[PDB]
């Protein structure tokens, strides 16, 4: 199974201003959409209510410790080894974020899809920072810069650098 990270974040690494999205780029979101079509998408709880509905057209599994936690429409895992389960048969799964979550999937991670904005916005989350250089860029393309979406942009995706040995 693939373990992949699907992340926007800002010039230093802001994900979020009071669980919300700082920036408004409607077209970044079509591609989060078109990307992870018929995947699990994997998020916190607090992701999950900052975006504020189930995604449709696939699998939207919330993360939390809360036992009693449900929300209709939706699946809830309480533990890494619990979205693994559920998840057996997929072929490849969107770690959605918080940073958090991002940390608990960190040493199960095979690729990423990272949307670097050009700008510093004012946030109290961030992408954890990763060391790159285990990390080869596949992919990357400047995303669409126009009235609705004011921000310049980037999409990249990174695959795992593979060793050559000695
Ligand atoms: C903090 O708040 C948020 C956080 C994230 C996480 C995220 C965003 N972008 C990227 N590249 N990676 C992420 N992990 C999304 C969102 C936005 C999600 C959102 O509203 N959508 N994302 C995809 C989608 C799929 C099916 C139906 C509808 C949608 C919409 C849009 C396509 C219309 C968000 O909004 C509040
Ligand atoms: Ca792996
Ligand atoms: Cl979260």
């Amino acid at each position: 199974m693939i373990v992949s990270f699907m992340v926007a974040m800002d010039e230093n690494r802001v994900i979020g201003k009071d669980n919300n999205l700082p920036w408004r780029l409607p077209s970044e979101l079509q591609y989060v959409k078109k990307t992870t079509m018929g995947h699990p998408l994997i998020m916190g709880r607090k992701n999950y209510e900052a975006i504020g509905r189930p995604l449709p057209g696939r699998r939207n599994i919330i993360v939390t410790r809360n036992e009693g936690y449900h929300v209709e429409g939706c699946e809830v895992a309480h533990s890494v080894e619990e979205v693994f389960e559920l998840c057996k048969n997929e072929e490849e799964i969107f770690i959605f974020g918080g940073a958090q979550i991002y940390d608990l999937f960190l040493p199960y991670v095979d690729k990423l899809y990272i949307t670097k904005i050009h700008h510093a916005f004012e946030g109290d989350t961030f992408f954890p920072e990763m060391d790159m250089t285990n990390w080869k860029e596949v992919f990357v393309e400047k995303g669409l810069t126009d009235e609705k979406n004011p921000y310049t942009y980037y999409y990249h995706v990174y695959e795992k650098q593979q060793l050559v040995p000695r």
